[PDB]
């Protein structure tokens, strides 16, 4: 089991990429707490993967600062000390910078930027200096590397996550905290939410977008996250792991 | 005059890099409004460069959304339509991600990220489709490219500015708005604020930090900004201009 | 077994990083041919990993164009169609650009650049359109991202490998060849050759070089290569995978 | 005059981008030697810009190592010590990595990579430690950042130039040589050679290629080169200057 003994929090773990991360983490021997905003969805998601000896759902909005210390406490009471934090919760807004309202701006940043900050900051405090082989995996995207004219606030959030993560990685390395911090950058990934938007997959699959001529699937992101959570990646910190069908290569 | 007919807003234009940008912009024929939080400083700064037919100071905090439309109005009443926005206002916090308080986080992002967003969004709206050769110059830094363990929130802000600017550049290009958007990335620059911190310049000048073995001066940033404001750079958009003594090259 | 059915060529597979790649590839079910310039070393290396039903050594200099088609033939006769090419053979010269002789320049490029070109070009021709889940892993380094004043020709070679690999990745993706191409970028890795150079490991382990305060080991590179050779990484192409202890993050 | 007292060699200076660089360098007060392979073209090119007190043509192939020291001698005899080297000579091949012949590979690298190496190495030796404010400007391209499936060898060459230049920049900075080294990265630029290829400009101008919806002109590259040759850019070294209509921003 590649994640033997690991205890992971996966935010936004009830859907899509986060759900697949949680699934493969359990498959590789980790104990997992998945979070999400909606109880019915989250309860169903946890049970689809396993029983409560390996996976539990906690209702939590990643933008909710006070709930973060309670999420660590709940996870530790269930499974023992947290070793792995996957800051995956996020939302998107389909607006250019020009057309973004301040309400849209602040709401998106509250989840995509503050949530990652809260999970990274608290993960460092709670995991440092414990010999855990701890790993913080911050979900950026291709929109952390390149602009999209229709994703202005999303681009801001993903660029922030990209570079903030390097700061955290360096501090943890320099202080011998035994915590690594890295970013994962999905390209387009097929999910029910993509399926719900008529024409989206076909636009994303055009060769001028994704050179492979199709989009990915959630397990494509789960497998790079297994590598980064595992001790196999003990010399990887401060780096960016791109799984995008070639999007950023052209 | 390389900036003949240009009308520029330079935020944080009363000190340091912003002051030098304003100085060289006036030297090259632009009319300039500089902003800053402190009236005595700003009044002295404007008069040090020129008379009110070429430069004026407006007291404005870049984090103040409502003041942005009034700043454009004041500038346009003085000098005619704005052509050039330099989003240079910014603050720094000397904290790791781990040690950043939420108050510090939100305050720094309010200036460094929201201020750039407000100036970029409003610059697009106010300058598009007017044949102005309009240019938005967003001040990132080397901390938009690489982490610094002691500058966590600053790194987040500068990474956000870096990638958000690409979104804006693309939208403006695709829609034929006649607005370019680019980022400038200073390395270490000697200013009175650096001089006020005992030992700072020497730390910044170590070869493991700045390969040139010294730090820069404000005019180093002013001259790349002249290029980007001028029609000489009419094919440059969505790009990052690094002036750092080699910092990021190693 | 994560590499079930895979058949790999690992150039420079008799020492260091390449040897560890070959070792872990065999552990995960691949059949492997390792190459190197020296027969005694290579024979010992292959036997240290396994018997000839899983690993063989072929004497080959990666700069030797004519030997490439014979290497594929030998590998295919042993194990069936090649699925995976790891272009790892390389040499280093300790010279600035200024101090590099033309002889040094051409010799280093003959292995580090031509060898990767030959293996990539021939891997595409020999592996395309066969439903193999084929993967070409080109060994760049941190010196593909950042300069080192003492490694001028090496930097040229590693930058070339970095961007050439993106071209190949795109062509293969656009043409539905079922071949992925990615680069791996080691930081400093402890090997007998590092051990042979008094003071080298300590210089490499300074925090201003490697933030983790130590260097890596060959298996750190082997594990990212397992991921990239495996079908787990079927949506990853044209990307750069950095395993460097934080070197490039600052 | 922004280049007062400068003495420049511009390789491939008889056509296109190089010709415009030479033109604007003369306009800004530099003395210039342009090189090219064809005497009739080069003689006409030099005379189109000015008389022999400001510009001369020397027939030289940048791949010709022995001719480099004679080119510096000829330039110095005419105009005094060389201060500025623009390594702009280059050729292109329209082949994927897969389809590149070894002859094509070696020929393209002989100009695009060896020529830049020869000019950079010799520029350092001939310009260091003379208080010249010396500047080496190495012409990369967007193909130094991103792959193009049809430009495999070109991508290799441009990636090599990109990273080799950082090595040289660092060495020069660390040794206080008073030599800066930077790369310029044109996107698509309208030239007679583009005009000669039916359909090329329209393909290059598609929004999925160049977001601005048109290609650039040679003076777009000349103006960034003026900045980099001038003392205005005295703190810029080891950096990449992209003038591409947004190509790399998406
Ligand atoms: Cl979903
Ligand atoms: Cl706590
Ligand atoms: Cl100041
Ligand atoms: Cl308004
Ligand atoms: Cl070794
Ligand atoms: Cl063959
Ligand atoms: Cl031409
Ligand atoms: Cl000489
Ligand atoms: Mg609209
Ligand atoms: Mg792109
Ligand atoms: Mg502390
Ligand atoms: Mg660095
Ligand atoms: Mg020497
Ligand atoms: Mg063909």
């Amino acid at each position: 089991d590649r994640l033997k003994g690991k205890v992971a929090i996966v935010t936004g773990g009830t859907l899509g990429i986060g759900l697949a991360i949680a699934d493969k983490f359990v498959e590789e021997g980790a104990k997992v707490v998945i979070t999400g905003r909606h109880a019915d969805v989250g309860e169903k998601a946890a049970k689809s993967i396993g029983g409560t000896d390996v996976i539990r759902f906690v209702q939590h909005d990643a933008s909710d600062e006070a709930g973060w210390t309670k999420l660590f406490d709940t996870t530790e009471e269930a499974f023992g000390p947290v070793t792995t934090v996957v800051n995956n919760a996020g939302i998107a807004v389909s607006k250019s910078v020009e057309d973004t309202t301040t309400e849209e701006w602040r709401k998106l940043l509250s989840v995509n930027l503050d949530g990652v900050f809260f999970g990274t900051r608290l993960g460092i405090k709670r995991m440092k200096n414990k010999g855990l082989g701890a790993s913080i995996i911050n979900m950026s995207s291709i929109e952390g590397f390149v602009g999209d004219p229709t994703l202005g606030a999303y681009n801001a959030s993903k660029g922030a996550v990209r570079i903030m993560s390097k700061s955290a990685a360096l501090d943890c390395a320099l202080k011998d905290y035994d915590v690594r911090v890295n970013t994962v950058h999905p390209g387009y990934i097929k999910t029910p939410l993509v399926d719900d938007l008529e024409g989206a997959e076909e636009m994303m699959s055009q060769r001028t977008k994704t050179p492979m001529g199709h989009i990915g699937e959630p397990n494509d992101i789960a497998w790079i996250c297994v590598y980064l959570a595992s001790d196999e990646s003990k010399f990887a910190t401060g780096a960016e792991f791109v799984v995008d069908g070639g999007y950023t290569a052209q």
